[PDB]
């Protein structure tokens, strides 16, 4: 049962990827009249515009800009067959580069991971066309926010995907995250150690320890958190503070399980989007606070992301970031296959704190928290040891043996001050 407001985001999310552009054809599917109607007054008289009510339809559509489908695919998404057919036929019917925005509401569908398992499917399905491939580039899955607010439904989801064309092994970044180091075992045996909600060291205690850092914030101020993993941090922000917070993350293994949690319990303070921090676009002037932890070890272009926090942060707004990082000690073997096999891309703080004046932040407070991080899995490890047990009653032996070793294997790597645990924090001027 949505409101116009929905439709309106639809289109923002086609903008995010053709800026101020007007789309020549537009195609939409959409069974329901009225959302449609409201859809097509969003376009203007530079836009001709061809839509249809049923997907088998888009056989005859083509040379589209943009494709518009909303709440279209309730049979496609329980039957693959059917869903091959309209991801092959969307594809036909845009142009390259052309863009397809989907909307479907996953609240009546009982398997959790859905969106997640629907995400891959489209990043991953191929389409031959000429002398190669075609398919979709993933940009971002967001909640429609008015099924948030208005149904307490954090699980409406819209899609933005761009056809591109590819070669006919070479994986996304996406897929890395969600295939090796965040994948849902992973999670589920990193939760158990860090602690309910978490996948950073500490856990609850830790995390509030860190916002505390921010200095005060106030009741409905707005916070970006950057790697937000399965949603402890940025639920403590708005339990604890009474913050409004949008939280990102790249691996949609991750962000299923925030989702389905704060979807359960209900906090209409807190949203989710699967999206790159360092590509999506967020909007500017608009954060009162960017928090980070432990997210951009894995971030190549620091550079980068940095001119866009600052960007998204309000004048006189604050980031907060922690990180892993590298010490100034002589690395060891161990350590650097490591790094190559997490593929971090680490930083020292005398690097961070460059990167931060060039970019134009003041009032920059650095510190070196190994101590703290060595304390912490001193701590985890006198637990895991005494609670041997009841480990073993939930997973497998070979998931414990890579913690003890781990663990051990971390404390050597600080002890050599080659891994470090960095604090960053700064202010955009006025
Ligand atoms: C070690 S975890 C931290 C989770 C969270 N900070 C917490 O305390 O529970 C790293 C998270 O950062 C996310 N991440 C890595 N690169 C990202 C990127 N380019 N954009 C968004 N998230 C990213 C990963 O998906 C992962 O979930």
């Amino acid at each position: 049962a949505s409101m116009p407001a929905v439709e309106r985001q639809l289109i923002e999310c086609l903008h995010h990827v053709i800026k101020g552009a007007e789309p020549q054809q537009v195609g939409i599917l959409c069974p329901q009249d009225d959302q449609r109607k409201a859809l097509t007054e969003q376009f203007g008289s530079k836009t001709a515009t061809s839509f249809c009510k049923e997907v088998d339809s888009l056989k005859n559509l083509s040379n589209l800009d943009a494709l518009i489908v909303n709440q279209a695919l309730d049979e496609e998404i329980n039957d693959s067959e059917k869903l091959d057919k309209f991801i092959t036929a969307a594809l036909r019917s845009l142009r390259t580069d052309g863009v397809l925005i989907l909307r479907q509401d996953l609240s009546k569908v009982k398997e959790m991971k859905k969106m997640a398992m629907l995400t891959d499917y489209f990043d991953v399905f191929r389409l031959e066309e000429g002398n190669g491939n075609v398919g979709f580039q993933f940009y971002a899955v967001n909640e429609v926010l008015d099924s948030v607010y208005v149904h307490q439904n954090w699980l409406d989801f819209i899609w933005t995907l761009m056809k591109k064309p590819f070669p006919k092994g070479v994986v996304s970044f996406r897929d890395f995250l969600d295939r090796t180091q965040y994948t849902d075992t992973g999670i589920f045996a990193y939760e158990w150690i860090f602690g309910n909600n978490f996948i950073s060291p500490g856990g609850w205690n830790q995390n509030l320890a860190i916002l505390k850092r921010f200095g005060p914030m106030k009741t409905g101020q707005r916070m970006l958190d950057i790697g937000v993993g399965i949603g402890g941090g940025a639920r403590q922000a708005a339990s604890e503070f009474g913050l409004q917070v949008h939280g990102v993350d790249l691996s949609t293994n991750m962000l299923a399980v925030a989702l389905e949690r704060v979807h359960k319990e209900k906090d209409a303070r807190v949203t989710y989007a699967v999206c790159d921090a360092c590509e999506y676009e967020f909007e500017p002037n608009s954060f009162d606070y960017v928090f980070s932890r432990d997210c951009i070890q894995h971030i190549k272009d620091t550079d980068k992301l940095f001119s866009r926090i600052y960007r998204a942060l309000k004048p006189g707004g604050k980031v907060l970031i922690t990180m892993y990082g590298v010490g100034h000690g002589t690395l060891s073997e161990s350590f650097k296959e490591y790094v190559s096999q997490r593929q971090y891309y680490l930083k020292n703080l005398e690097q961070i704190e460059e990167i931060a004046k060039k970019t134009g932040f003041i009032d920059i407070e650095v510190e070196n928290m190994t101590p703290r991080f060595k304390e912490i899995l001193l701590e985890e490890r006198e637990r895991i040891e005494q609670d041997k047990e009841t480990f073993l009653a939930k997973f497998s032996q070979n998931a414990y043996d890579g913690l003890v070793s781990g663990w051990k294997s971390k404390l050597q790597y600080i002890a050599d001050d080659n891994h470090n645990w960095n604090f960053f924090a700064a202010v955009k001027p006025q």
